[PDB]
């Protein structure tokens, strides 16, 4: 907690306002994955950005694998963060991980996020009886192997598909942050993700929800967009890029920064 959570997560604050944002990175990146849409909002905007404990930016010794064994805890860092440095509402962006990261931190503290930007965004990726996640168990227990067997040659394979469009300079950033995960950290993180169910606290939250919903990823069916606005307990609405991929951050800043500048105009 305190300045030493501040420290270890590297947390920053950059720009200036009366509208704070927080930027909340998925898996395989840390913070510097916002690097070409921040200058589109420190003009009119506090951002505070941070690493997830499981970063390959932050030191791995502080990966506590009992404690960060369910999606609890990353939330227990993300509002120890906001709680030391003060910071009574703010608007949140989160992509992959963090998009749930940010739904469960809307229900346990619903006078602090004034607002959710939600990327690369699912309830549950696993599919179940009537509901499309786009993953069965079989199928990510052979990724979870490959994980292990050789995460080199597994995260070679996933930067492409993960980012979609033909980006090189992408998939090269991507792959850069991926490499940087410990292997055992990275397979820890994907399980614990794989065995979240999101679906039943939704209707608990109660900010105003942005889903921006790129025209491919990998990890998100299309479908699952219109669930997360059916579902949501907020106002909340789906914005559609016109592009493709899981990482439109990296692949498409400028549109993005687009969808950004609306979302967080007023909240």
């Amino acid at each position: 907690s305190g300045a030493k959570l501040l420290q270890i997560l590297n947390v920053r604050v950059v720009g200036s306002g009366e509208r704070v944002v927080v930027l909340s990175h998925g898996f395989g990146t840390d913070q510097s994955a916002w690097s070409r849409v921040l200058p589109y909002l420190t003009r009119d905007h506090r951002v505070v950005l941070y690493d997830l404990v499981c970063a390959g930016s932050v030191n791995p010794d502080h990966f506590d694998f009992r404690r960060y064994d369910n999606l609890d805890a990353y939330v227990d860092d993300l509002l120890a963060i906001l709680d030391a440095l003060r910071i009574p509402r703010c608007a949140f962006v989160g992509h992959s991980v963090s998009a749930m990261i940010g739904i469960l931190a809307s229900i346990r503290r619903p006078d602090l996020f004034a607002k959710l930007v939600l990327i690369g965004a699912s309830p549950r990726f696993l599919n179940d009886s009537d509901y499309h996640g786009g993953f069965e168990l079989e199928e990510i227990q052979q990724v979870f192997d490959a994980m292990g067997a050789n995460y080199s040659a597994w995260a070679t394979g996933y930067a492409p598909l993960a980012v979609g469009a033909d980006v090189p300079a992408a998939v090269q950033e991507f792959s850069r942050t991926l490499f940087n995960m410990r292997p055992d950290i990275s397979l820890h993180v994907c399980q614990t993700v794989f065995k979240t169910d999101l679906r039943g606290v939704l209707g608990m939250v109660r900010a105003p929800c942005v889903v921006v919903q790129t025209t491919r990823d990998v990890s998100v069916p299309a479908s699952v967009a219109a669930y997360l606005k059916a579902h949501l307990g907020g106002r909340t609405t789906v914005e559609f890029l016109q592009t493709e991929g899981h990482l439109p951050h990296l692949s498409a800043p400028s549109l993005l920064a687009q969808v950004l500048r609306r979302a967080l105009a007023r909240y």
